[PDB]
């Protein structure tokens, strides 16, 4: 049973993503982790400490860690051990952050843990975390294409009040075009009026949200389950995709535009095909009853603008109790590969729960069975 | 560790709802799960078996049992034992279930668990089961009350294609004009666009789904964590919202809208006030960063029309391999009422995670000094 | 992945046991619990509510219910509801109970939980629990024998001072021998001894404990694992059967005293052998680094004495503070059952953790092949 | 809720342990980690990556890496991506691992993994993983102490065929002599009879195990629970020791002892005192109904011989299904420091389960109202 964690602060020294429970012989390396780390960094140092030898996982706890470039400028302010508080009260970098941001884990994060200073909360709130993620990611993602022949992607449905593209998703062989754009748009059309929207909000020093979707193809019949809430599929997509920072909706293919439908016109018909039932609509996006039907994945992501306006939003000095401004700390299409992330993760849970296998060849085995079980029916 | 179970099947004895780990001195008694088991059947016999005595949770795990009325007929059909198959052969209820509903667990259950009968499936898919929830939901409910001075109601934002009511949420003292309400509406105009939907609908045979917002008010600051993924308030919501039978999207605040909003329009601003920061907008739905931040929280649930539209929906006849046509087996207000059940329960799970205690009145000194030490801040 | 719990309490209504995660098509019955129940009360009313139809499971939770006969005696003192506590104070039944026992949940209990009365604790931590356990038991270990042709049964080894029976554990073959012991004895030698240290403790008015053994047949290698402390297979049995009522330690195989041993005759050598390798001796107790290794497992358990011993044991009233003698509310072969039931609940979920599947097909068929594998080198 | 994990094969780079939920403000720095892995290393280069900033827990998880020294070593064989295969078959060190060590994890692991070597095997189970699992309790110990005023420490019972050291259990105090002890015996006879053990076992070039006890001193009354077999505390105990390499057995307290003891002579009697309940012996080691006592807390741990005795041991080469011999890859005293790292991270989880709290301050003020309330009784 697939486990994944990620530890770091933003400006610590590293990033480090553990995952426990994948099976031996996974095909996976150093550079598939750099490669997918790139991906996140597209839009307008990895080091395999762990359960991997020889570019095979050995079935025990992956540990990945990630270097943070910046950190001989934090490695007083945020060392470790303890510091003369003498010499730390001299450097200007370590100050008390004291102005919670609005929309951040700044204001209830200090309450909580009774911080005086924001610092210890935007550290690990960061959605620099997000990259140790897709470390984690990575794994699950090199399982599912060669245990499946399964692939994840993303692309990006609308920025700011662009017009949502509604068209077609993409396939695997769509990525490249889509990883060139700047908005990592699949739609030439959207995509222009997206820009357009950036152009708009960056020359008004603004920022803007965006959703996104994820999209996976080639799953089998019957990952999840029907029986209660916690193994629906979709309630685990759910979990994983509304915890990325900055995500405030999730859906599940037509989503929220299912429920402005009439049942007649909701759901995807069935029809008879050479190899098993074949549908013409994939409203439901892919998941029927909390089980994927083996149409393709749809899941969507409603990302809030994350940062900070410069001098727009109010907020207090938790020091004084007094007015203050939030002092800032789009970036939509980094939302979607991480949505990739996340979803790979579930779904490469979700697919050793069915399967088991302590091996990918034992995984495989048991796969190509059900396969065969379900196409003799 | 707050956990809870369902277990029944639709037409089985009864149902049964587990509740581990609830402390000990929580007032609810059998007329409270019945009370909450009546909201759930609004819109257009409970035993209590273990773990409350005299009316007061006892610490150990809580098992309520729903009874179902209709087992007399099904007591052959849904028989736990084994019946003769020639006598069970002659019975025309136990008919082999074979054409799987489109929008339904049917196919991907059936294939999954190498079913030739939807039955299995579809007993234990079935929305029933949120009977089940709904009991083990007022357990968490009379903590949140007991505890926190926490309360949970909901509403019908819109159904069909209703204009959504985008004014302000109820509070609790409206909650009996909602109940009364036909499609529970607090808008009064809202209100009449959904019923005009319905009616409409009701006319041309067919069904609709809908968008219900769950409000929850008086809850402290810091539910929840910014720590990890899983940890996230939002995270764990969007779990339980989703997983919710026929629910295909999930909102926190104002959600969707909220990505299409620019960064200085989309946040909460902080203010000074006499007892702590307060905000004048709540787009964020009371969850920042993963926490609660005071605020009312909004979660919104989409509801996709469940019921199925008699001669409208071709499926395949998994038996022969033919064309079909799906045999039916809104509830948007009721969906309305289950959120609220979901919500609850996750609340009262992050409330012991962060205050602790065996009974109530230790977890009341846990969370009074937490209050007290905000408040000396 | 296997989940059970237990719920009710002793003098409640009735006790329930929900085991979720079981795939479906086990064949189990009514009747196989209430035999399993029957074990239970070897030694010196089931009603199945979900999850099974006719005779077998349906994949979803499997809830069993279990009556209490002595329940109208109770049923105020024991009521879930309130109760008018000027009638209650009437009752003779109802009086405070303020005198832990010494080697009970009492004093720690009440403690915790801020009880002024021992009577909600010890009708939850009460050994009438393990009766719930032994339902859910009951489902593992017919999965057990379906999938894996694994049989569990169990032997006392020592009641009080008698000589610890050291010969070979028992087969399958000879559980009616040892189920028609008073003693639950393998060895006539050994029982004649244990019933003559029974004899003498209850002239003496006095308790004794002992020492069982669970003996489980027929395992794959392989189940539980080496990668980290929560999967070896010794550590969740280990939890399981330390976390019964009165067990105060637990070995596998030759456990303490293989600590007492030199490496060269502490372990088992491997031979060749026609179908595999063969090992002449079973020190291990078929466990090795955290995995089965084919060899029968064993597992012993420590209970100790559990009936209080009448007017012996001093101890406080907590509601003067003042001396007071406890007041009592072997069985040791039960004991035995009663880990039969642990261990078979661990070995079913570490079997479904290797070789998954939603069905005892398709798990079969996993299984099938893993084997083939194991040969086939 | 408190969480740890270990990753890291034995040669290859380092060793990462995490651990997740530990509150904000705990005080512990590198140096203790360091200290705590030199006392592992007792008996006859770490840095903390995240969580902690200036010797102080952030709240977020723990990251702790330790790094092997002698990976240059290794790089090659246990490089984490490809490397020539030309190249890799000339390497000496790179040689298969077909012959499965008696009492490892050489053999089922091979089987359980489709592995034809047993290095992957042997680098993830080997006993080089506690080193991960003492940097963690590092964490858990500093908790206990700060929040508690706990102390776990540890000594020798046995070695071998010694005899029992079976007198009163060491204090804090004596901790510095056990430790300067070549066998962390306690007591001096005890001390010289285990030598005398070691002594002849090493002359006829063997090995032995031997029995150990951790001791928590300063415990509050009711950690654990009674409300099922989870929750109580001996059921967590047990399962974080005997999942620690070679442990063979655990019990509480007197543990098998008691099970030969009668009723009246098995428990601990309790007496009226100046501030609460006093009792006279600890047979029960500080745990009574799952929960503890306020009673020293004794947990003991039985380790098998664990270092393959050369030449002593028949194996069989899996690669021919030849016989052939174990070739070699006592450690009680470092035993019980693992042990006690094991019986802290679980006491410390336990402690935030009842107490809560996100930082040291707030855990401390439930701490502390918990204790007056039980005062005030």
């Amino acid at each position: 049973m697939l486990r994944w964690i990620t530890a770091g602060e933003s400006h610590g020294r590293a990033l480090v993503a553990v995952v426990e429970g994948m099976v031996a012989g996974v095909h996976v390396t150093s550079a598939d982790i750099a490669d997918q780390l790139a991906r996140r960094r597209l839009g307008y140092a990895v080091t395999v400490l762990s359960g991997i030898r020889h570019g095979s996982t050995l079935g025990g706890p992956i540990a990945i860690e990630i270097g943070n470039t910046e950190w001989p400028k934090w490695e007083t302010v945020m060392a470790a051990d303890p510091v003369d508080p003498a010499e730390l009260a001299d450097v200007a970098r370590n100050a008390p952050l004291t102005r919670p941001r609005p929309g951040h884990a700044d204001y209830a994060g200090m309450l909580k843990y009774g911080f005086d200073d924001a610092r210890p909360v935007l550290e690990r709130a960061s959605a620099r975390e997000t990259a140790a993620r897709v470390a984690a990611g990575t794994v699950a993602r090199a399982f599912l294409r060669q245990a499946l022949g399964v692939e994840v992607l993303s692309h990006v449905i609308s920025i700011g009040a662009s017009a949502p593209y509604e068209g077609p998703p993409p396939r695997a062989e769509d990525l490249p075009a889509i990883d060139a754009s700047p908005v990592r748009a699949y739609d030439k059309a959207a995509e222009a009026d997206m820009i357009a929207q950036i152009e708009a909000a960056k020359k008004d020093g603004d920022t803007l949200g965006g959703v996104v979707e994820a999209v996976a193809l080639g799953l089998p019949v019957g990952l999840g389950s029907f029986t209660s809430g916690d193994h629906r599929l979709d309630s685990q997509l759910a979990a994983a995709v509304m915890g990325i920072q900055a995500i405030k909706g999730v859906e599940i293919g037509d989503g929220f535009q299912t429920a402005r439908r009439r049942g007649s016109r909701a759901h995807d018909e069935m029809y008879p095909g050479p190899d098993g039932v074949v549908r013409s609509t994939n409203r439901a996006g892919g998941l029927e009853g909390g089980m994927t039907n083996g149409q393709p994945l749809r899941v969507r992501a409603a990302m809030k603008p994350i940062s900070t306006v410069p001098r727009a939003l109010a907020t207090v000095d938790l020091a004084t109790g007094d007015e203050a401004v939030a002092i800032h700390q789009c970036a939509v299409p980094a939302a979607g590969v991480v949505v990739e992330t996340m979803v790979a993760l579930v779904l490469a849970r979700a697919a050793l729960e069915k399967f088991g296998g302590d091996s990918l060849a034992e995984t495989q085995r048991n796969i190509a069975a059900y396969q065969r079980s379900v196409a003799d029916r």
